[PDB]
């Protein structure tokens, strides 16, 4: 089976750098096509009570700030087997617990620059996808409970050259209308900056749907690092978004921002980042929305690495703001 | 739905380039699989009266001179809306609306080296499909009129390297048999040579189709260039093409040519481009057509770009023959 | 039509380089998905009596040491034409006769890294898949003899780099039980080394199944070399296959080997390779299959190419054992 989802983007961005020649380069309108085309499906193998499953699914079309064309297996592919009683483990491309949680709820209207990727720690927090992976999810616990866990090669171990590696797990408890999260992810072997790093990682969450038409979720995130030449680093963050959903409508406020670094106990001054962004949403068809956003990032001012040499974060781009229409449809 | 073109044409060239060695390179036998799958759809929204249309096309496979494997969206990719009231309005990576006319009615048989990139001017004349792009295609008004329109991003641009832009419109107007296309289109912020462009070019054209056979097209083609020291470029060209249908049968004759280019006034001496070409086709089934075809390409002699350095053309590869069959089916 | 072969293999490989870095970053655990989507047709052209035939193969998704994503056409992508007359020509990208018989049945259970890519001859003993390739496949004649037979373009020739090129033919003959196989593919205008070669190789195998459960195979490789500058060069190799089938199961045992290269009759001292390998395997589904092995691979110490420069070989990144389960599905 095919399984589409269609996805465009239109978006201008206001960049204030303080170079204006990479101001008009970096902003200006684009078109952010995340649309992507996979395949998946299961088999029952005649003799084997665990359901085979197997899914590949391509990457995004045309993004913005990139090239055209993406091939298969960029996005979540995997083979793994499923059976009732025990969940299912997957084995391939997937995405690791903890960043479930960071992707959704907790970058829902905008705010991933901050708290997907906007990052000033050193080492690795955690993992978007990597490619050699294995993960098993619980099944639903009373239809309340859910233990999702996770272990893989790095991303420079994936290429044969290094020996990363890293694990994470995460659970789910759903108290009537609430939901609870807590993820944790460890790196190790971490090569970066001249040096080896061990990242741990830890997020708390919670998320509500009410009757009202309100829904919320909001997190924490703490992130430590410590580096093979004895030096320690510190960050944290959180993300909420409240939400109210009248008829075919929504309206979101979302708030991200990762604080200042502390590093050796000592902090960085001026470190932290911080988003605000507000979304319409229309609810067009059972299978398709329309939606409307504008966004305002306040990003660091800098950060050497422990080898003398810059850091890049999410905010070496320079601050922001975005307004957007887009569409995005399912099947 | 998933769509196909496929599409082999083996295609043997003799160069003439001045040195043996590159024409025993670019020369010889070579298989060009053109063959692309594409995905598309239609979707009524249920809260919405315009039809919701969507299309991810893959690339050729393994062309010509290249290797193997394309991305899905590397062509015709994108989203949009059309009502029968007023028109088609697509958003992502399209067809500008002079290149639809550069590319059907002109620049086959093997013309395109000619009248599709092969230009000699400097600047940015027009856009093959590009992405970031929004594209409104109108109805046929009257059942005998029809514009196309459509504004986007430049090549840089699109990667936050730049703030090119550019738009584009073209008409088609429908006395009998025949139909007249006429088109412009105007690159912005074109930096290049160390300089920055402004390039127009404006585009005259006409295609009939006669009850006893007899088919043709001719087309003029009109480029400005004009670059930020106040240098001036202007160089202009043709092509035209001649058909005669019987039976299961399409004869063919092309003739495209870029002419000499004038820099500030002053033109410069052998920088034109001509092609001849004759191709047969065979209908062998309503879904594909087998084809023999055999072209004759003579190319400029050369320029300097306004850097003292010289500037690529599709002549810098040096003049060349091709005798090629082919085929195309369409699923 | 679509059509998967979805083929994921966990496998950890235990280097021995004689540095633990390399030994630390190639070594370890890592997912090898060889998953794979392709699309193919046939369409009887309406005037036209050989039945029109077309594919379109996708490459691995992730395989292992690699990245993620794969285009469209990285294997088998072609057009062609079958008649029951004559059997079938095809167009495009194909497997060439001789590589046939080197992985089926020759290279697995990971015999490949010394029977397939594996070697020590300079210039380029066969090519694997090639674009730029007619192959003409034999009907089985008798239901017993068949000829596979194709020539087409070299690697560096399809970018217009150079006019390297090849042509190759293999028959089989099926005298009961067994079928005993034979095969030449010959290499030109291959440059390499600063000299250009000429590639000559010749194979000869044997393929048994029995109802007792018995099945083997067993063949020998002849490769020699000719380079520009006279100097002669010779490698051959082996590759055996014993196997048992019990039930659902099957047993394997395989053994490959290259022997010592010959230089201008001079022997070059410590140039073999050889692998052993063990392998249970399970027939899970009659479209699917799970499996266990482990090989050992010892491989040459090194060798100059012609131009004082050390050569390339599986073998320089050292000897390395691999323990993998796998999973097979098809379609
Ligand atoms: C000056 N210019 C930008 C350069 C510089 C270096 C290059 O190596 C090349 C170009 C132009 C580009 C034009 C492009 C064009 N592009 C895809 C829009 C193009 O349409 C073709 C084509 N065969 O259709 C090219 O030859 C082309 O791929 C090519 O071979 C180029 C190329 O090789
Ligand atoms: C439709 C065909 O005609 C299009 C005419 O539009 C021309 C655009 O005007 C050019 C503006 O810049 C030209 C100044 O040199
Ligand atoms: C109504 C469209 C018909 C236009 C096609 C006529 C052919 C145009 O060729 C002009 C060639 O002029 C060469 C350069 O001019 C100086
Ligand atoms: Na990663
Ligand atoms: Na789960
Ligand atoms: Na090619
Ligand atoms: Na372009
Ligand atoms: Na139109
Ligand atoms: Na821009
Ligand atoms: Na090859
Ligand atoms: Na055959």
């Amino acid at each position: 089976e095919v399984y589409g989802i269609i996805a465009m983007q239109a978006a201008y961005r206001d960049y204030d750098s303080g170079d204006a020649k990479q101001d008009d380069n970096l902003g200006g309108m684009q078109l952010n096509n995340e649309s992507r085309i996979g395949f998946r499906g299961k088999k029952q193998f005649a003799n084997f009570e665990p359901t085979f499953i197997w899914q590949i699914e391509g990457g995004y079309v045309d993004p913005s700030f990139g090239g055209e064309g993406a091939g298969l297996g960029e996005r979540d592919t995997f083979v793994g087997f499923e059976s009732a009683s025990w969940g299912q483990v997957r084995l391939g491309r997937v995405l690791t617990p903890m960043y479930e949680l960071v992707d959704w709820p907790a970058s829902n209207p905008g705010l991933g620059d901050v708290y997907d990727w906007g990052g000033a720690i050193g080492g690795a927090k955690y993992q978007d996808r990597q490619s050699n992976t294995i993960r098993w999810d619980s099944p639903m616990y009373a239809d309340k409970f859910s233990i999702d866990a996770a272990v893989g090669a790095g991303d420079k171990a994936g290429l044969g050259a290094g020996d990363d590696y890293w694990g994470g797990i995460a659970a789910h408890y759903k108290l009537g209308p609430l939901q609870l999260d807590a993820a944790y992810e460890g790196n190790r072997n971490i090569e970066a900056e001249g040096q080896t790093w061990e990242n741990n990682t830890y997020l708390v969450g919670v998320q509500g749907w009410f009757e009202n038409g309100i829904s919320f979720f909001a997190q924490y995130k703490y992130m430590e690092a410590d580096a093979s030449n004895g030096v320690n680093e510190k960050q944290d963050a959180m993300s909420a978004g409240l939400m109210y959903t009248t008829g075919d409508w929504q309206y979101k406020l979302g708030y991200a921002a990762n604080f200042d670094l502390e590093r050796d106990g000592k902090t960085l001054s001026n470190t932290s980042d911080d988003v605000v962004s507000a979304q319409i949403m229309y609810f067009v068809d059972p299978s398709a929305v329309l939606y409307a956003r504008a966004r305002m990032n306040d990003f660091n001012e800098g950060l050497d690495g422990l080898d003398d040499a810059a850091r890049w974060t999410s905010g070496t781009n320079g601050d922001y703001n975005e307004y957007s229409v887009g569409v995005e449809y399912y099947f």
